[PDB]
């Protein structure tokens, strides 16, 4: 299982939080820039347990390759909205307190990140089910959401995939399933670390960046430094050619399987992924199109290594497509 310290009980912190959160702006998207420079205020103020956290994690990740904080000061069920049902959030949405967890918390990590052809170039994302859901698409349910390092494609790449969670799905089924390559490499062999290691191979992109124009990016399973190495892996986008590299795609593919932790988002829980070091997943569920369907709350945080920022990068900037090559 992960390790103590991956998992930070925040109940303590519920009524300095809720402070904090009393002094962001109210309508977010209406100034996402002032909102997020509220929130960077806000972080430096952070109950010092959590900032020391929040900072040990992003100075260099973890064995998990995710920080789980539960028991945030999430509104009561019935003072949410329902769920919603479509991309992207009313420009007037008020906002939820979950929201205000992701600026703060996120803003004592990074910047967040919008990616202007995917959804609608929004910062803050709703994940919620569609009946309709493309089997890519974060809004499936019944069938699972496979392993992928998000965006690992995109030349501006996150470091930080971040979920807070205002809705569980009623049965508490869907599984966060996390796969973290610091887990995984004693699993694969020398041989095959070695043909992994910084070997660009083919990949696709998710729908919102194909303008199916087939593997027009090039990703590097493993890289950075070969006895620490960063992850990029996509089990449906990921498309090796030469027979090695398929052999050696379907180790790492099986290693990321066998250490797998599944995390199981409640109300209040804040899951914060290691983008550049781990690969992440999302177990069936049935919803019921009842107003109370799952509903989590996605931001992207960029931080300056790994070339992920060149100069001048704001919290709550848009940066356009462009894959690896
Ligand atoms: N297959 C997982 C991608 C999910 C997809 C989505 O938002 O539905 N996505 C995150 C960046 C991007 O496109």
């Amino acid at each position: 299982s992960h390790m103590m310290m991956t998992v930070v009980d925040c109940s303590e912190y519920s009524a300095d939080l809720l402070a904090l959160a009393s002094r962001l702006p109210r309508i977010p998207r209406q100034d996402l820039y002032g909102f997020l420079d509220a929130a960077h205020e806000a972080a430096g103020d952070l109950p010092e347990g959590l900032g020391t956290a929040l900072d040990r994690f992003n100075a260099d990740g973890s064995h998990d390759g995710y920080l789980m904080l539960r028991g945030l000061p999430v509104e009561d069920d019935d003072d949410l909205p329902a769920t919603p049902t479509s991309t992207p959030a009313p420009v007037d949405r008020p906002l939820q307190n979950m929201e205000a967890m992701l600026a703060v918390i996120g803003r004592r990590l990074g910047l967040h990140t919008g990616y202007r052809e995917l959804r609608s170039g929004t910062v803050y994302h709703d994940v919620y089910p569609s009946p309709g859901a493309h089997h890519l698409s974060s809004e499936t349910s019944e069938t699972l959401l496979e392993f992928h390092t998000e965006m690992a494609y995109h030349v501006l790449q996150p470091n930080y995939v971040m979920l807070a969670c205002s809705r569980a799905d009623h049965e508490r089924k869907a599984a966060t399933l996390v796969g973290s390559i610091r887990k995984a490499l004693p699993l694969i062999p020398e041989e095959v670390r070695a043909r992994l290691f910084d070997r660009p191979m083919p990949c696709c992109v998710d729908v919102a960046f194909r303008g199916n124009p087939g593997a027009i990016a090039n990703v590097k399973p493993l890289y950075g430094d070969p006895r620490d190495p960063f992850l990029g892996y996509d089990r449906e986008l990921l498309a090796p050619r030469e027979p090695d590299d398929v052999e050696a795609v379907a180790v790492l593919s099986k290693a990321l399987d066998e250490v797998s932790e599944a995390v199981r988002l409640t109300p209040g829980d804040l899951l914060v992924v290691d983008n550049f070091r781990t690969t992440h997943a999302r177990t069936p569920f049935s919803p019921r199109w009842d107003g109370k369907d799952r509903w989590l709350h996605r931001v992207y945080i960029r931080t300056d290594r790994n070339d992920q920022l060149s100069g001048g990068e704001r919290a709550g900037d848009v940066v356009d497509f462009s894959p690896r090559r």
